[PDB]
């Protein structure tokens, strides 16, 4: 049996190799590179920044006051006032260098009229410290806020199922949201994925098949509210339409689920996906219920959510023997 | 008569229950829940990253100190020099600790160059600084921006209405902008909600059945200056075809209207809910006008708005028996 | 001749009156109240909540001041130390309060170990105003970020044209980028406003009337990079289908167009508007050309991108006429 | 043979001209031109805002202190106190304004309690201070998390090809995702570029004809995990219907691709684009694979993305010839 294409949790199977110019590539688009990294690698990144900036800047501070001969009268006196005040070491350099960048400013250490070039530096740092702090900000509030998070309360259903309803024979998974925040302009896919070989003898080691759930009336559109099932009916235009409960036992292909919307908060679309293997389809299969009303309100009881009961009653051939008789 | 899915002020009438796997689930997801929560709790949520740091670093500072023998003498003299100037209690360690992170340095108590251990805190502070305050204002600004908001601008009629228009017998509901500011991409969507048994006997506790209003020709996009009243057009595909005002007047069902649409200045999708109750439905009505001309400019009086006033003209059979004659 | 919903600059000429719910609205809805009104009232309402917290703090230390009698000896001594360091007036407390929440800090006046309730308001203070600090980058942030702003690098037309293309009579407008960045998924509308009444004798003050421009193939998308003159083709499902020439010269109606698209930079969607008035609409002309080619790469001359020229071959009947006889 | 209107880069070739009352328009629209402005352009517009802003705060210390008469006595003593200790040159005015608004504060230059205009400025500044550093952070932000970026790690091939499949011939260029992040609500265009005379006689420079990729049953929607090859079936609505393999060798005609979709982590539109010339397009061939199958998960060898092989089997005639023979 063929491994699949993507998992249950919604992870993607798929290993890139000899992409080889890459890290230009990475690096021209740097940003998304660096908000998909690992928080921890993320912010030493950016506490390296910091640490630059401030030993970069220690260093010209130091020298300044090294050559001014700061470094031996550092408090000054009458008739001799120093660039910084109280820079001695290379250790009060840097903390001045801190202290200026983070605008902590204690003021021990502390700039003063004398020497130009001191100012100036002072002026560069704290505008290159701005300028950091708000690469920062940004790089933390993308990571905070990525939408692919939003599909760990989005919630597919262990099985499909195949199973009779208003006459047509379909199949059927089930989706339903964790939280009382909506999922706006939500709505939903699906894909059949098989290697398959062209009569003109090309082979196409996992073409991906649309499975009709509605998007030509926009039925594909729901209103997720309590959990709801999905429904492809199978019938002449898909590819389960010569497909029986016998083949499906045998058969090897996946089926992979799509949810996309609009986490409500932010507005930013996500992306929730499943797959469900050939054997993870249910032939003759409904799923129990979960909502039920109360006096004033309905409830989801989220237990029965993955829970199938067979129909007996349910054809066994495919839906074309199915029409194909009658 | 069966309680209603959705409020009249658009809310969802579902409680989620066995959901016991959520904690884990909403903390991957932690974002989404942060900001979600009440205000007051989001905000001392921060209060209490700050307390936790502040605590934190003024403890490792205080031990430090404790340990230098800083405590005995604070100031410092010729031939000792304290870690950090001033630190002599473990509030005077809490000061200094609040005063770095929030980087408002008062100086009084005060780093030095003696001990690196001082310094290594200094540096990992204002960067562990940074990053909470990164969080705080994501989370705040996050949290502000919230296009649900936008709902509160945006108005359905309290009724819906069944009448005549150019030959054919529809529903009509009424939205409108209650800002100058436009609702940009706008579109609308309804759906019937009612329990219902397949002829599979299948039981379905809440399906939703669409409501046609103009999808297949994009008639559902909508430009929405002036309130526009929607249209239903009541037809063989529809599922109020064989629906008379008698069976109106003791069935029962659920109309759930939305208007989706991006607020103008953010561009984030809000997306606005009313519904309508079979009883709530005005068999044989048209809502009075709103918009009048001026000597420059139109104008919409919003009194009129939900106002009805009846058409005894209107036929009282359903759209069915109205073609199955004529 | 009635005057125009919306201006030829994009702006609509609507009133709304009797709204009377509106200030809980826009109150409940701040944030997209706060984001459209002017800069200058944003601006001092941050100013206002920025003097109204300092005033309240340095008010709160002054108390906490002239109670422990630190006004009398503001410096303390041997044997009495005051909460704050020198806060002497109120005009030293609201300084104070100032340096504190603004992170200022400058030292001069400063607080101590001693009074737990100074240290505690420190505290207070400093959360306080990185909420209001945060506030505030979002504000601005989100006001500055406006896409409607982008439209006025968007550019309409003066005119709509009649006139034949490929076989059929077709209604068109131009439009067009004026930067080099992008408008991403642009795709674009139109509407025909005119009064009307219905058979059922409804009258509608201004129905909106779609202008097929290629919804049903997807080709209401575009890919604007040179000017594109958008095609009504006016056909049997047209509303202009049975007007011609002499019609047009002496009707009363307004076509609106309409140019949604992705700014590129921050993917925020824009909406362009104008407007055609019968009288704008030159029936028998066409667009000059704006494109030619030079060696290397293409031009558009923005000069002739308004202008027509007449052809005078064009039919001068209705499109439905000139069926009706072919 | 005719320059190209888009570059393989995905870079548009034309040059704007004779648009003359652009610079309000960009004025008007400033953000726009802000945030797509070289980095170096907006920092150092930022670093103007900064100096300006500390320079004239500076200025008017300066002067506050120069009347005051605190330039002869810059410390006070008993019986004088200056408006800000410390200010006795301009040097030094301008370091308390730098060091006001920056919110360093080091204190040594300090406000008093004695002249409430030295006061005023000092709250006047921070609140331009917030109001600065808030347009910077946006504008950072906003320029740091362009979406367009995101192109340079989506690939087109280099090549389209045309070829059979399933008893169809189709144009095939192929797509493909370079980042394991995904490209949310992903989907696909195309055009083909040719000038054209229409039978009234018009010349269109650059008319844009629609290649359709599946619009019509959402086929154009796409799930790009490993690399998609498209297909645009060739049949009587085409506009290749009736090219065959020697016309394509001596035609003048340009393709282009567009590929739009949602970076996963802001979903934040992006449009990646290419182009092909006739002469790029390779009647007869078909891409080698890149994806294979391994122990547990699937790999893509990116190294064959661009290859073609021919099929010599392959008819030369216009798909148009191919039906009306059979
Ligand atoms: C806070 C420390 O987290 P840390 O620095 O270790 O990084 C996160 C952690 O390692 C998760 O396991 C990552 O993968 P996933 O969550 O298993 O995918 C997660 O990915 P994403 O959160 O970057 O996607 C990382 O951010
Ligand atoms: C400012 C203090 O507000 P506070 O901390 O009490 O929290 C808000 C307040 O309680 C409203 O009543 C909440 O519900 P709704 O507005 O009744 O839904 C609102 O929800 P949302 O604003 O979080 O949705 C809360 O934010
Ligand atoms: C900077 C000072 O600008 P100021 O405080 O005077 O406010 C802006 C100015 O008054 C424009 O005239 C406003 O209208 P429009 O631009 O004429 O619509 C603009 O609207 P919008 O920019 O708020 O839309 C205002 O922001
Ligand atoms: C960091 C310094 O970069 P710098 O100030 O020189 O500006 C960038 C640099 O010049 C690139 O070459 C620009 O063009 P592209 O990348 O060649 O288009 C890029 O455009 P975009 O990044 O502004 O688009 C500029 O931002
Ligand atoms: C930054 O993240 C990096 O991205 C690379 C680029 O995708 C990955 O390499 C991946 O892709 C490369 C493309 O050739 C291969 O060489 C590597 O084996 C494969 O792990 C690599 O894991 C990862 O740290
Ligand atoms: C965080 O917000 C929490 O989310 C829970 C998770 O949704 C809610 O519990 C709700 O959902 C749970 C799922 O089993 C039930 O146990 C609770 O009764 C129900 O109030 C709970 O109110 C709420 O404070
Ligand atoms: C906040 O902005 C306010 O919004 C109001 C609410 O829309 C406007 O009043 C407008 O709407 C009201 C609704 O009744 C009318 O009373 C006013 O005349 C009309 O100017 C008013 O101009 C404007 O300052
Ligand atoms: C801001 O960026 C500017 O935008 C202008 C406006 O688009 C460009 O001028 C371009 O457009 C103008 C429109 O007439 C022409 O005059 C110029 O030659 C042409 O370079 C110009 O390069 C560019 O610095
Ligand atoms: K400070
Ligand atoms: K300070
Ligand atoms: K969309
Ligand atoms: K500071
Ligand atoms: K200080
Ligand atoms: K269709
Ligand atoms: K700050
Ligand atoms: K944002």
């Amino acid at each position: 049996c063929r491994n699949r294409f993507v998992k249950k949790n919604g992870q993607c199977n798929v290993e890139f190799t000899n992409m080889d110019d890459w890290p230009q590539r990475y690096i021209a688009d740097m940003f998304t590179t660096c908000v998909d990294i690992r928080w921890r690698y993320m912010l030493l990144l950016f506490s390296l920044a910091f640490l630059v900036s401030w030993l970069l800047f220690g260093l010209i501070f130091w020298l300044i006051a090294l050559i001014h001969g700061d470094l031996e009268n550092p408090g000054g006196d009458d008739t001799f006032k120093p660039c910084v005040l109280q820079v001695n070491g290379f250790v009060a350099a840097f903390l001045f260098s801190i202290e200026t960048q983070t605008t902590i400013g204690y003021g021990f250490r502390c700039v003063t009229e004398e020497c130009p070039l001191a100012v100036f530096m002072v002026v560069v740092q704290s505008i290159v410290g701005c300028i950091i702090d708000s690469f920062m900000i940004g790089a933390i509030m993308a990571k905070m806020a990525r939408p692919k998070k939003r599909a760990q309360t989005l919630l597919f259903s262990h099985n499909a199922v195949v199973a009779m309803r208003d006459g047509k024979l379909c199949l059927m998974w089930r989706v339903g949201n964790l939280r009382k925040s909506h999922i706006v302009e939500a709505h939903v896919r699906a894909q059949l994925i098989k290697p398959r070989i062209t009569e003109e003898g090309e082979y196409i080691p996992l073409d991906q098949i649309d499975i009709d759930v509605g998007f030509d009336k926009g039925l594909d559109r729901i209103f997720l509210v309590s959990p709801i099932t999905i429904l492809h009916e199978i019938n002449e235009d898909s590819p389960l339409f010569g497909i029986s409960r016998q083949d499906l036992e045998t058969d090897d292909f996946e089926i992979v689920v799509i949810l996309e919307g609009m986490v409500e908060a932010t507005a930013m679309t996500t992306q929730a996906r499943s797959s469900y293997l050939a054997s993870e389809i249910l032939w003759g299969h409904r799923f129990e219920p979960v909502l039920f009303e109360e006096k004033n309100q309905y409830k989801v009881d989220y237990s029965h959510f993955h829970k199938t009961y067979e129909v007996p009653s349910t054809p066994r051939c495919s839906a074309k023997d199915l029409v194909e008789n009658k």
